[PDB]
């Protein structure tokens, strides 16, 4: 059929045709004389997908959040356990940080202007930052929840994941089983709405046309240039965030950069084509095992979570497309929210969707925090389509520089604990 | 035995007494000076039970909708299943519709003096019908769950018991187990706020008398004529929807309905009298299978469900009861909201307990749903008191055609299939 | 230092905290940077305060549910009717010795901040019954999600009685669903005691920032006018533990020098943390293994008690309000000081249990006359040297906050026969 075939068509290229599509319509309605025409009837669709997105912002943040902070935790984390996440949430955060650096330097979005002039967010005095710190702990974690507060959510749910995962070993049996069942609704909610985010992102090809043939029908704006300077950003980002933070690492823990990238090839080419991170396991494990030199106990365990809680690609996406979606609204980040997103992309990473559409939705969740707003009809909303619609030519080496990362950093691992075979680095 | 006698005496018999108590006893100390002592020491009661009432809207809304939804979703409905899941929606649409209309032919409302002399005229201007149908989605399930918008909340917790069943069909038995725990939650959820509704009705007879008592008390408001109006709307909707809705759509299907109603009279008459839908559920299934001559398979699934998700009885109910209070308070129904009073009450009869009292619980949330609050103390709060009494006379008709549209798409959808033997719809 | 901080005694390592925090505010507010403990210290005290306000609303809405699903409903009301009168019966005594102390003590007596008359003799709004029907939430999750801690109480008592009524049932569906639930709001109740008890050992270091900013800041604001205050309110809360409480307990055959003896850990949990919410998980492991309560009683008693028990706030709201009206120039009326009575236990009741709580219900229970700030009348002056002086004043009265929450418990089990006397035996 027509509608059953449209379900089966890959998710990402779908959008990445509706972001073409909506160009071409856009233009063309432009080139007739048909603004209103699209802005009636084809834009509610854009509302209601912008609507229907982030409706799946604050359920996927409590829930997939304490889930994935129970799964790691003080509490079930042994020596290579801590020695890991710290790795991960380390090198995610220079992920971050590689993509606002990269991203100001590449000026993403700033000769797209689709803003509404230098106003509608004047503040002229915007908090400390010591204060932007203490706004992370919220005074009524439910008040954060309804608010559409994404960063105090954040915090409030990983330190219950980690009260729970403590309940969890307690010598009692009813603390065991109430908070197995309380990890377990969460567990439900989160999948759940996985679930609703695989549907909402088939829906988003027409989504994110309409909000194109919109924009390309009533102003003109640059969406042929200005993509491809956040395309060129995204991807030196990721050579930048390579060749920098991963052979600094390597470099300062003693292991040669040259032989493990001459030795992490197979794992970094299968995840590009195959274009999933969760789906290159296999590959990863036998390249650290075979090729690297790390033990069974020390990559059994690190890669199975690497690729569920090391986003560096993912990271470094959300941080050069936040900033696009900043400086194309015309309110770029000051220095004290742009340590919000940096915040808020790694500790959202901790509990990370494999599904199609896991950086889409993690890069609204960013914007909400950071201060921008998805309400459908800002130029947020816009910008957001934008990227959303380039976002299948930056997954290919977002899942390469994800599985590269925790490659990375295993053999880091297993070299500081000795148990990385000496004998398969030279010669 | 002083409460017992009082908790034991059948509800909706006890809310018409406190209806006509009230009524008499504003009319005996109306005229004889006691309109601020009424007010007062007796409307504290009726503010304390629309509090009450206005408690129980949001969990019962959320959790109701949540099991209703995983429980009819199209994880698990088959071929009958959705045949006759789409009639149980279509019909309860089309009896809101002529519930509406019927509504506005009888004016159901239109000689009650409630609310002032206008008010203000800039209570108009509403959102387009697009907008409102873009305004179904939420853009945040909790800041709905807060601001009491329970169209939106209708919407994602249908959406989240779908999702629910979709994974209680999945093969991972980690997952299935947490939607299975996760629809316990919320099936829990629900029967308390049954039993705290069930609590709440129980002491509905003090609180319908309180507001009665201060209303008459204070502006001596037509009471017996409006509502001897408004019973008679509800009833002449019931015929008329039998006698047009299921008559062409039995007509339409090759079904004589003459012959349907001459017999499906037995349980017709049967629910007619025991004013139980759940109640009439043997005799319906002993109708359905020999008077009727309809295939075991179907009416072992589409009766046991009609009598949970189909209420065309408390719909046209709703559609008329609605009309009432927007008239009485004078604040007439835009076409932006009769639109939103369908969608509610469709979506809301999806789930229901059939506890005594839960066909005003459904009112209550469509009157919140369209704009009109019980906000205590209000012209909302005293008409929607005035409905509420009379829920004997209202009751004893529209628990008939609440089991008639049952029997009456049971037969339609065996006929569909060739399941229902023409042996015995014939001479 | 390693895992040894982690390691030492949570009471007298917060206590530790405290001290060394007075002796650091002051040597360091009196001789050279008295400014810095604004900019480097006090954050780490509000991240100490927002972290110990994160803590109310899932403390007290889960924590009742599983508390008053615990108890047959026969024995709730009781327990309930039992604990309800002795609350009502402290606070109504406490702001009594409030107002007795603060016309003993001539609160605000030398101050004379340019009134000419004084508008503090018609303070008449309340009414009660809009108060008691706002008990009643029009919506549970429109009162979580705006902080208001006795209709959401009033929401997980009402839902702890249903699931109580469903846990027997005959239908085996709604059996395990009801069970289900009732284990997700213990695990939630359980995950919040470990969060207080991770968050305690953090509680040193904001209790050294709280204490350095006010010691540094307040180290001789604390002379004049205002000691005196100071002097009433604690001495306010000493006839607080020593006529009302032992006399009650005194009535039931009941030890109360032991009483003091065993609740010294409660005492000193809540006395230097400020939060009666806080020591919510200390006053639990004190009421079960020291004082001998069943835990069907404290486990309602205690997490109901941490927020409407408040006889030392009350008796805090009477002698600041008292202080607040002598300032401006003419005494409490006799007839209007028994709205204190109703004003300040009222306003004692919705009052969460976080630190400096106490200074913003003052706003609302000065509303009751409703004064503006800068002009002709000093409602702004003779309460902002209040607030300043605050986070004293904040932690004798959350000692008996929860001195009252132990001997209400200890009464109700000693009543009901569900006391262990083991344990009052030496
Ligand atoms: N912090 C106090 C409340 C207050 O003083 O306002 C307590 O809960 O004990």
């Amino acid at each position: 059929s027509l509608l059953r075939r449209y379900l089966d068509y890959p998710v990402l290229w779908k959008i990445l045709w509706g972001l073409v599509l909506g160009a071409v319509f856009g233009l063309i309605a432009g080139h007739f004389g048909y603004a209103g025409a699209v802005k009636t009837y084809i834009k509610p669709f854009g509302d209601l997908f912008v609507r229907l997105l982030k409706m799946l912002v604050m359920p996927i943040v409590l829930a997939s959040l304490v889930v994935g902070a129970a799964s790691i935790s003080p509490a079930r984390l042994g020596r290579v356990g801590v020695k890991i996440v710290v790795y991960y949430l380390a090198t995610s955060a220079m992920a971050v940080f590689f993509g606002l650096i990269v991203g100001r330097l590449f000026n993403v979005g700033a000769n797209v202007n689709l803003g509404s002039g230098t106003g509608k967010a004047i503040e002229a005095q915007p908090p400390s930052l010591v204060q932007t710190l203490l706004n992370i702990v919220p005074t009524n974690p439910f008040a954060s929840l309804a608010k559409g507060e994404v960063l105090p959510v954040i915090f409030f749910a990983i330190i219950l994941g980690i009260a729970i995962t403590y309940l969890m070993n307690r010598n009692e049996e009813r603390v065991r089983k109430s908070a197995e069942t309380l990890l377990r609704v969460f567990d439900g909610l989160a999948e759940a709405m996985y679930l609703i985010v695989g549907g909402v992102m088939q829906y988003a090809p027409i989504g994110v046309f309409a909000l194109i043939a919109y924009v390309m029908a009533e102003q003109g704006v640059r969406v042929v240039g200005p993509l491809a300077k956040v395309v060129g950003a995204v991807y030196t980002g990721l050579f930048l965030q390579i060749v920098i933070t991963y052979f600094i690492l390597l470099k300062v823990f003693g292991i040669d950069p040259i032989k493990f990238i001459r030795k992490a090839k197979d794992a970094m080419i299968t995840a590009f084509v195959t274009r999933s991170s969760s789906g290159t396991l296999p590959v990863t494990m036998r390249v650290a095992e075979e090729e690297m030199g790390v033990d069974k106990g020390i990559f059994s365990f690190t890669l199975p979570l690497g690729a569920t809680i090391n986003m560096d690609g993912t990271a470094l996406y959300q941080g050069v497309t936040v900033l696009f979606v900043a400086n194309a609204i015309g309110h770029p980040l000051t220095l004290g929210q742009q340590l919000v997103v940096v915040l808020t992309a790694v500790l959202a990473s901790i509990g990370t969707a494999g599904v199609p559409g896991a950086g889409a939705i993690m890069l609204a969740m960013v914007l909400q925090s950071v201060g921008l707003d998805l309400t459908p009809g800002s130029p947020v909303a816009l910008a957001y389509a934008m990227i959303l619609g380039i976002d299948a030519i930056l997954d290919m080496g977002r899942t390469m520089v994800n599985v590269t990362g925790d490659l990375a950093g295993t053999v880091i691992v297993a070299k500081t604990e000795k148990e990385l075979d000496e004998s398969k680095w030279i010669s």
